[PDB]
């Protein structure tokens, strides 16, 4: 349809995979979508919803984020850069939230999921804020199997962009909580090669990346371009073979097409 959508099609064509993009420009609330209503495995981008759900709980429990949580040797999963330092000790929910969002610590995510009563608790929060698409079905690390055609642990680009806007720029969360989420996202350590690699350096942003089997490579971001209203951008990418390599460069390419199209 659009020129931007045509460029994204061309990128996808030589990418060797399936690309999903959703942009919301809050300057005018317009949207640009590519496979915007197709489902994609969220992988680590799902951590944003879990952290936000705990932030929502903290609105009625002022000391919740300071609540200690025991980390046991058995809790360690496949990637736990922060939690492994606290085995046989504790981490507060604020620490687990920061670890999950900024380092993609999987043990930390599992603690957030447990605090919400299981994967379904994350889905329940999504529904409460108006997201009828998002679904979390499993814990770390199996929520990242990313099997083609599998509806578990998926969402669509359109749905995730709308929810990320509501969480970071809208009123899904209380003012203090919304600010805390944005602060964590802006402090992410894993996104320089993804959406942000395709944006002008002056533009500041916060994001959450994701990687899974099938060469799944994702990123969701809130962007503050120089001189204009913020943008919310989601880029999902998945490939045909289970052992496919990550392609963060495809996400950066998509982001560049979006930026040049503004």
């Amino acid at each position: 349809t659009s020129a931007v959508q045509q460029k994204l099609a061309a990128l996808e064509k030589s990418s060797g995979g399936r690309l999903g993009v959703a942009l919301i420009d809050t300057a005018d609330n317009t949207q640009v979508l590519y496979r915007g209503d197709e489902r994609f495995p969220m992988c680590s981008t799902s951590k944003v919803m879990a952290a936000a759900a705990v932030l929502k709980q903290s609105e009625t429990q002022k000391q919740l984020l300071n609540q200690p949580v025991e980390i046991k040797p058995a809790d360690l999963v496949n990637y736990n850069p922060i939690a492994e330092k606290h085995v046989n000790g504790t981490m507060t929910l604020a620490e687990l939230s920061a670890a999950a969002l900024q380092y993609s610590d999987n043990t930390a995510m599992n603690k957030l999921i447990a605090q919400l009563g299981g994967p379904g608790g994350v889905t329940a929060f999504a529904r409460a804020i108006g997201d009828e698409t998002f679904r979390l079905d499993r814990t770390e690390p199996t929520l990242n199997t990313a099997i083609p055609g599998d509806p578990r642990d998926t969402t669509t680009p359109r749905a995730m962009a709308q929810t990320l806007r509501q969480l970071t720029l809208g009123h899904a969360l209380g003012e203090t909580q919304r600010a805390q989420l944005v602060t964590w996202l802006k402090g992410n350590t894993t996104g320089a090669a993804s959406i942000r690699a395709g944006l002008p350096t002056s533009w500041t942003a916060g994001d959450k990346t994701g990687s899974g089997d099938y060469g799944t490579t994702n990123d969701i971001a809130v962007i503050w371009p120089q001189g204009r209203a913020p943008l919310v951008l989601v880029t999902y990418f998945t490939q045909p073979q289970q052992n496919a390599e990550s392609r963060r460069d495809v996400l950066a390419s998509a982001a560049r097409i979006i930026a040049e199209g503004l």
